[PDB]
C-alpha cells in the first residue's frame, strides 16, 4: 500500500516506505541499522534491515522469534516496535524484513561514565528496570543478559531494555549461568540488577572479573560460599566435591561494603545478590521494597498478556517458518 523508494546504504539497496525519510548508517550481525525520520509521527526511528533472515533454517526460526518477541513487548520501559515492513506484494516475493524502533542515543554507560549517581538517581534507574522486568517476567521470558549496555536511556532518563546494544562481558552474570547449571530461574535477571545498582551507587563495576573463574572467584569473595542450604540442593557430585573443597568464604557485611550508601539501597542490594537464586527477591517483591517509596504505584506496574513460545519447540521446513513471518508482519498493528 505505502509507496517505496531505493537507496543504496550499508552497501545493500535498502527499499523503504517513503514516510521513513534521510536514512543515515548507523552500523551493521543479524542486520544493518540507519536512522531515519519518520514524517508520520515526527519520531527519529531506528530501522533495521535483517541480514539473511530466511538463509536457513536457524535463520528463518530466529528472524521469526525476533519478529514475535518484538510484536509482544509493550511496555514503557521494554524496547517497542513501531513499525515492521516488507517491499514485497506477496508470500512469494517475501526475502527482506524491516524492524523500526525509537532512535536511541545512549546506553546506561554513556549515562553513568564511571561516577557515583546520586541515590534519587539510582532509585530512578533501577525502578524503571525493575518494571520493565516484572514485564517481561511476567510474559515468562527470561532476558539472561542483562547489562547496562542493554540498557538505554533517552533524554528524559525513561529507560528502556533493550535485548542488543548500540552502535559504537559478564561481570554482570549470575554465577549459576556461569556454571551452565540450567533450570534457570527469572531471578537470574536480578543478580544482574544488583551488580547494575552497586555499579551505580559505587562508580565501579561490582565484579569486574579478568575471566570465567576470576569471576566466580570475585562473587563468593563478596556473598561467600555456598551455605548449608545451598549445598542440599546441588545435584552434581563433581561440583558438591570441588565446593567444599573450597576454604570457607564467609559473606561479607554489604553494610561495610557499600559505605555511605542508603541503608534502603544496602537491604535491597543483600536481597538481590544472593547466592541461592531461590532466595533472591523478585522484581514484583523489589518495586513494593521501601528504597522506591518515591516512585511505586502498584497500580501502574503492568504485567504483560500471555506469550506463547511453543513455536521453540517445533523443527519446521524454511518456508514455513517464512510463512508464519510473513503472517506477523502482515497482522501488525501500530502502537498508539
Ligand atoms: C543517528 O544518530 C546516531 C548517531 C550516532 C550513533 O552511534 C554511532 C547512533 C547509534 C545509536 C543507535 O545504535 N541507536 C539505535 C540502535 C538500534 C538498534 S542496534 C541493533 N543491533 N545492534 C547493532 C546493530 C548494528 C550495529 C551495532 C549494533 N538493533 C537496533 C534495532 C533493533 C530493533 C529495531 F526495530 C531497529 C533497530 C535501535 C534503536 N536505536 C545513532
Ligand atoms: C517530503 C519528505 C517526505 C514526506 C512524507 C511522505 C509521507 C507519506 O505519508 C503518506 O503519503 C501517502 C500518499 O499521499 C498518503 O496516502 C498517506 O496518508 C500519508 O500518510
Ligand atoms: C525485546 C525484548 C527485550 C527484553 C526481553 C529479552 C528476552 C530475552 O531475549 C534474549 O535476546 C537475545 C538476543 O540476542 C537472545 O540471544 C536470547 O536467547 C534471548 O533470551
Ligand atoms: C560454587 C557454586 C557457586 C554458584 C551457586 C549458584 C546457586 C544458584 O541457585 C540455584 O540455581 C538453580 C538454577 O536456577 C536452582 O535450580 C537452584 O534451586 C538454586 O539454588
Amino acid at each position: 500500500r505505502p509507496t517505496f523508494y531505493r537507496q543504496e546504504l550499508n552497501k545493500t539497496i535498502w527499499e523503504v516506505p517513503e514516510r521513513y525519510q534521510n536514512l543515515s548508517p548507523v552500523g551493521s550481525a543479524y542486520g544493518s541499522v540507519c536512522a531515519a525520520f519518520d514524517t508520520k509521527t515526527g519520531l527519529r526511528v531506528a530501522v533495521k534491515k535483517l541480514s539473511r533472515p530466511f538463509q536457513s533454517i536457524i535463520h528463518a526460526k530466529r528472524t521469526y522469534r525476533e519478529l514475535r518477541l518484538l510484536k509482544h513487548m509493550k511496555h514503557e520501559n521494554v524496547i517497542g516496535l513501531l513499525d515492521v515492513f516488507t517491499p514485497a506484494r506477496s508470500l512469494e516475493e517475501f526475502n527482506d524484513v524491516y524492524l523500526v524502533t525509537h532512535l536511541m542515543g545512549a546506553d546506561l554507560n554513556n549515562i553513568v561514565k564511571c561516577q557515583k549517581l546520586t541515590d534519587d538517581h539510582v532509585q530512578f534507574l533501577i525502578y524503571q528496570i525493575l518494571r520493565g522486568l516484572k514485564y517481561i517476567h511476567s510474559a515468562d521470558i527470561i532476558h539472561r543478559d542483562l547489562k547496562p549496555s542493554n540498557l538505554a536511556v533517552n533524554e528524559d532518563c525513561e529507560l528502556k531494555i533493550l535485548d542488543f546494544g548500540l552502535a559504537r562481558t559478564r561481570w554482570y552474570r549470575a554465577p549459576e549461568i556461569m556454571l551452565n547449571w540450567m533450570h534457570y530461574n527469572q531471578t537470574v535477571d536480578i543478580w544482574s540488577v544488583g551488580c547494575i545498582m552497586a555499579e551505580l551507587l559505587t562508580g565501579r563495576t561490582l565484579f569486574p572479573g579478568t575471566d570465567h573463574i576470576d569471576q566466580l572467584k570475585l562473587i563468593l569473595r563478596l556473598v561467600g560460599t555456598p551455605g548449608a542450604e545451598l549445598l542440599k540442593k546441588i545435584s552434581s557430585e563433581s561440583a558438591r566435591n570441588y565446593i567444599q573443597s573450597l576454604t570457607q568464604m564467609p559473606k561479607m557485611n554489604f553494610a561495610n561494603v557499600f559505605i555511605g550508601a542508603n541503608p534502603l539501597a544496602v537491604d535491597l542490594l543483600e536481597k538481590m545478590l544472593v547466592l541461592d537464586s531461590d532466595k533472591r527477591i523478585t522484581a514484583a517483591q523489589a518495586l513494593a521494597h521501601a528504597y522506591f517509596a518515591q516512585y511505586h504505584d502498584p497500580d501502574d506496574e503492568p504485567v504483560a498478556d500471555p506469550y506463547d513460545q511453543s513455536f521453540e519447540s517445533r523443527d519446521l521446513l524454511i518456508d514455513e517458518w517464512k510463512s508464519l513471518t510473513y503472517d506477523e508482519v502482515i497482522s501488525f498493528v501500530p502502537p498508539p
